[PDB]
């Protein structure tokens, strides 16, 4: 049994909290970014929630590892140690 399952159908509700997207915006390809227009001082605590979240870091060089629902559950997951 694993429970990394849970993360993949959780995910939405993570990438609707740390972008603050709507539950009828959650997508795979949600590009909040540049749809949402997300600043640099914004993402700076936006995608900071990501970390103190799943209790997990991540460097601005894996920040697009993250960032779509495919990406996120595809690095962390590999991540959790």
């Amino acid at each position: 049994m694993s429970t990394t399952d849970k993360i993949e159908q959780k995910v939405i509700e993570m990438v609707a909290e740390k972008l603050n997207k709507d539950k009828a915006i959650i997508t795979t390809d949600s590009r909040f970014i540049e749809d949402l227009k997300a600043d640099s001082l914004d993402t700076v605590e936006l995608m900071m929630a990501i970390e103190v979240e799943y209790g997990i870091d991540i460097p601005d060089d894996e920040a697009t590892k993250i960032k779509t629902v495919s990406d996120v559950i595809k690095y962390i997951k590999e991540r959790q140690s």
